[PDB]
Parts: C-alpha cells; structure tokens; sequence
C-alpha cells in the first residue's frame, strides 16, 4: 500500500525535476512516469513547452501549503542519485496535473514502478483529445 510522506519544497529545477527536503536531507527528485519537454535537457537544450511545464511545476509546488512525496514499489532511486516519485501539492498529484495539462507525456513504463500508470494514462487521452499545448 503506497503511503505519502511530507517533505519541504526546497527548489524547483525543471519541469520534471524538484529538489525537496526528505526526511532531512536535500534530495532532487524525478517526477515518476512523466516527460516534460526541458529547459535543461542533455542535448537539445530548450525545448518547445519546456518553460511552460517547467513554470507549471515551480508554481504549483511553490504556492502548495503542503508538499507529500510518494514512492512506488521498485527502485526509489535512478542512476542519477534522484528519488523517482509521485509528488502531491495539497493532496493533487503534479505528476497528473502536468500531463492533464498537455505539458507532459506519459514516460515509456519500467514494471514494479508503474502503479499510477493506467490514471495518467487516461489524463493523457483527455488532453490529447483537448488538444491542449503539446497536443494542439
């Protein structure tokens, strides 16, 4: 049974990237089961919509009274030292909100970490069939 934990906004860095205090240490964390287009990505650079998913990200866990992290069932790390969770600003989950923006895609999936995958899934076919930013 997946459980949320608190854990304290100390930056945003990217749309799918945000650095939080856990448990008290400083962590930067992966947003689970979404891509954002980057500001910040390794070879393209500034991508189309990447400072607006990015500016979604820093409003939302910005303006939250309380910030909750959930991980998964496999790994809660990636090769990159980053937590790979679900992350909730006042009970809504920005992993969803993003991508029922049209500011995300749906990540390609790696089994156990994949238990909000079919919820997300179905805001992805909604905002394609609003054709909202990445999909209009």
């Amino acid at each position: 049974k997946l459980h949320k934990e608190p854990a304290t906004l100390i930056k945003a860095i990217d749309g799918d990237t945000v650095k939080l205090m856990y448990k008290g240490q400083p962590m930067t964390f992966r947003l689970l089961l979404v891509d954002t287009p980057e500001t910040k990505h390794p070879k393209k650079g500034v991508e189309k919509y990447g400072p607006e998913a990015s500016a979604f990200t820093k409003k939302m866990v910005e303006n939250a009274k309380k910030l909750e992290v959930e991980f998964d069932k496999g790994q809660r790390t990636d090769k990159y030292g980053r937590g790979l969770a679900y992350i909730y600003a006042d009970g809504k989950m920005v992993n969803e909100a993003l991508v029922r923006q049209g500011l995300a895609k749906v990540a390609y999936v790696y089994k156990p970490n994949n238990t909000h995958e079919q919820h997300l899934r179905k805001s992805e076919a909604q905002a394609k069939k609003e054709k909202l930013n990445i999909w209009s």
